[PDB]
């Protein structure tokens, strides 16, 4: 019986525009105040025509209330659709915000793509909730609210009939809930499998369209499919037999008003005013419990993804020291290793025991076969993550000490994936100084060698590249990522596979470019080609995460 | 005016199981007739009771048609409910299956992952717009035809009443549409823009957390946020105004009909249970088109999703000549291109002017500065988009008359990025020979050395890597890509960036293992590293898609 605690999340989420709200609450009372007295006045009408006088009043005010309903049907309508888009953009702002501030492991270990869908399928799952929630859910309740202390001043044995029919919805309602909550969840898991294998095929579409896999592909995901549906029917089947027990309760219950109200035309105290105002009230009800239990069944589908979306909000528990915390300035160069080891999550491998001193001035560089743990070496002096037990100590200062903001705004790493975005060549370099200036930009760009195959192509610099640089061909964008390194214009500069499948004559140039820029300061060197750790100075070869001799310049 | 083609292109996908559909018309008019039918009966029994006699008969069919309404009701709700899930199982699978189709270049201009998001949206709107549309306006339609003569045999003057209100109503609606059509389409493009940016931020999270924009990203996102919201509110406004109206119009109506029963009170031809039957008409019609214009409210919402969904569908006009097109056998290896060049959309470079012969029994290497057009030259020689001007002359046939069915099933391409699936290591790589055997799989993994560090760590090969490998690092996803090529074993190997920043001994060892493999077939190397050449036989260097020599292996 997790509703109660998802629609208090809900109200959460929405209790932001306090003004707004209040003034949507009186609304919704108020019109639900007219709407249960606009029967009451009608009957008093009806009656008044047994008698003879200048009874012309009572209708007037009826017609007056129905005019106050129409004007507060209109601004209620507004009010609560401008509120219902506000909150759902405001609530879109701050889970992007968390989302995007999520670090790098959480992200490869689930987030992917899923991460947006499970986002953009929340997000209008509760503007559907809000919306329906505050017009139904307040104008009902107030309703009902306001309708028991009538129907008790009023016959009682009508009130006692529509007591027991309430509590025939809420016991089917919690019937159909505990026949139905084993279903859902099993509906659930299947669709997550289906839209997992939907997404993974699609972003690989060149490799299972170059194996002739798309039947072998499309089988396997109709037996997702198949396997999905399997357990569909029976939640459908018992929302339908809720269906026809409540439509089946309604009649009957309609049968018992018009029977006993002809038991009170025998005789009685008011008149049939009063009669068809309890008729009114009663098919009032009826179709308002439809609409609610129609509502109850949407928020049940939706129960699942409310539930992952809720769980995704409340995991964003990494504390960044709102307070002060001590930065760090001036970073001459001072990076030291201090036995640091890092074990995966349900895995192993990693380094093991690396400890060693740089000193400011000189360059060190990184070689070694594959998998020794060269790229989780680079992401862990960034801190991508923390080390398990271990000192970073850069300036003589530890990492764990460091704020986030000031820790990668003096570093400056290629990515050995040049992950780029679909803007244009201007946008896509102009991020190490948005305060720049285009003379900066070309500059940056001919110490790369990026611009003298751009200024002779694609309407020079303002092109838009595709996805991770789709339409450019690969062959650009690590020239791209190093021009932007470039232009970073950091102490520490990492050149993680900057170096890979070019010209010999590009690499030696723009090793040498490199290495005038960075001559003022040091910089870290992963690649494997011999030829480009020409002129380091304090290079060292790791294997399996054990370094063996860390020795000098030149080694055997 | 485009709606009535939606609706009828929506009937025309739901119109394919011909039994379950005509059963479910069938099921809805007829319980749709039982409801028209109930009010005259219950005004029947009303003014029965004015007569004294055995009039029993005619309340227990009342009865009786209350039960088969409730009947009907659970049947059409549960047959609706079953036929709605499956078909739009079945447009998602045929939809899938068409967008796998297609071609590279389709999805690298606009689809990505933005398809992918826009089927499953359309999926549910269509979903939902079958459901609703179904129920509600078939039962609303049949109610308003079979209400039109019963009214029209009945006293004129409640009619003329009626096909006003029926004209305020389609008047409204369409004065409606015409002023929000535009708002929609701006409210579209504006909502496809934040799509757009929200996706392409968090496909590439490592970059902007390792570079200190996420304020800038957030606020951007903001901006776009305001620029959507302010075309948002005046479509809303509109249709609150509309509700007004309407909510207005129905109230008048009700208003009018009431005066007009009480002047019938006074004389006329029938009872008050006709006028109270012809109140709860009034009173039906009044609800069922509230609903069926809220109805029309969600599909002006879904229209622009709808309408690209529909230009995706009829933009599948690929035709692969159904007739059966002459495959290809006896593949022993004869490639020659014959002036083949092409011009990309709205850029240049490319190819121009190549002309080469290939041997059988002999390997080919293609080297050259980046940018020169290698690449784009062996996905033409597997053909993943239709060369502009030329043949590609294979053992002496065109590629074009040849299905792609089996063009590429002799064809062994590893792409610049290996992209692989989150499943396992042996699901990622058995997939050229799905009953192959794991004998097989071992040998052809430690031929390309994707074994010796696989063996001994994460359950052998059972080891489920995340997204393009990003659990295991990546110096194993080229080996992997490699394995997978030598064990789809076809007789052209394409070697497409198979050597990369690896150890040299690892080189070495891949370069001899794949020689020993292919020495019974010809094979392409592109790489630009010299010491992967060594036993090539026929090499040659393409600068600017523009050969100098093209000579043999041994040139200055
Ligand atoms: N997300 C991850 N989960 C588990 N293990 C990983 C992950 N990323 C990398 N590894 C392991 O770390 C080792 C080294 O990875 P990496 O440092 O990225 O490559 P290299 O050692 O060539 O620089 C690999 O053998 C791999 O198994
Ligand atoms: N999708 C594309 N749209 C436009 N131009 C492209 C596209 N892909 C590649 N190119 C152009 O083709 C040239 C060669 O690309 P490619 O063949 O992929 O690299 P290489 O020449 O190193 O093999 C590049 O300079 C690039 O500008
Ligand atoms: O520019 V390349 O396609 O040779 O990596
Ligand atoms: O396997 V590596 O991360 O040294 O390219």
């Amino acid at each position: 019986m997790s509703l109660l605690k998802i629609y208090w999340r809900a109200m959460q989420y929405l209790a932001v525009e306090r003004t707004a709200t209040i003034t949507m609450c009186v609304a919704s009372v108020l019109v639900a105040l007219v709407t249960l007295a606009e029967p009451v006045l009608f009957g008093r009408v009806i009656q008044s025509i047994s008698d003879k006088g200048d009874i012309f009043s009572p209708l007037l005010m009826w017609a007056a209330l129905g005019g106050f309903n129409i004007m507060a049907a209109v601004f209620v309508a507004r009010g609560a659709d401008r509120l219902a888009h506000r909150r759902r953009l405001g609530v879109m702002i701050d889970s992007y915000e968390r989302l995007i501030t999520m670090p790098l492991a959480w992200h490869q270990k689930r987030g992917t793509s899923n991460a947006l869908h499970t986002l953009i399928r929340a997000t209008d799952s509760l503007f559907t909730l809000w919306l329906e929630f505050m017009r139904q859910h307040l104008t009902t309740v107030v309703a009902l609210a306001t309708l028991i202390p009538v129907a008790m001043t009023m016959d009682m044995r009508m009130s006692l009939v529509l007591i027991v029919l309430g509590v025939i919805y809420v016991m089917i309602g919690q019937l159909v809930m505990r026949k139905t909550k084993d279903g859902q969840a099993a509906v659930e898991k299947h669709h997550h499998k289906l839209f997992e294998h939907v997404s993974d095929t699609i972003s690989n579409v060149s490799v299972v369209q170059s194996y002739n896999r798309i039947a072998s592909e499309t089988q396997a995901l109709r037996d997702y499919a198949k396997n999905l549906e399997n357990a569909q029917f029976p939640v459908l089947n018992w929302w339908a037999l809720a269906s026809g027990l409540n439509r089946m309760a309604s009649t009957f219950s309609m049968v018992v008003v018009l029977v006993l109200g002809a038991y009170f035309v025998t005789k009685g105290q008011m008149r049939v005013g009063d009669v068809i105002a309890f008729i009114g009230f009663a098919q009032l009800m009826i179709g308002r419990l439809d609409q609610i239990s129609a509502f109850i069944n949407q928020t049940v589908t939706a129960r699942a993804k409310l539930e992952e979306f809720f769980q995704m909000e409340d995991a964003t528990a990494d504390r960044q020291e709102p307070e002060n915390v001590a930065d760090l300035n001036d970073v001459k160069g001072d990076i030291v290793f201090d036995n640091v080891t890092y074990e995966f999550p349900n895995s192993g491998q990693g380094v093991y025991d690396v400890s060693f001193e740089v000193k400011p001035g000189q360059t060190v560089a990184i070689v070694g076969p594959t998998g020794a743990g060269k790229t989780t070496l680079i992401n862990l002096l960034q801190r991508v993550f923390d080390p398990a037990a271990g000192r970073i100590m850069i300036d003589g200062t530890d990492t764990r000490t460091v704020s986030r903001r000031s820790l990668r705004h003096a570093i400056a790493t290629v990515f050995q994936d040049a992950g780029l975005f679909n803007r244009s060549v201007e946008d896509n370099i102009r991020v190490g100084r948005a305060n720049a200036t285009h003379e900066e930009v070309h500059a940056a760009a001919k110490a790369a060698a990026a611009h003298d195959f751009i200024l002779a192509k694609s309407e020079g610099y303002d092109t838009f590249v595709g996805e991770r640089g789709s339409q450019l061909s690969g062959g650009e964008r690590q020239r791209l990522a190093i021009a932007r390194a470039i232009l970073k214009d950091s102490p520490i500069l990492v050149l993680d596979e900057a170096t890979s499948a070019l010209d010999v004559e590009t690499e030696e140039k723009v090793t040498q470019a490199v290495d005038e820029l960075s001559h003022n300061r040091t910089t870290f060197i992963i690649a494997h080609r011999l030829s480009t750790v020409r002129s380091a100075d304090l290079v060292l070869f790791m294997d399996k995460g054990h370094l063996v001799e860390s020795g000098s310049f030149n080694e055997l």
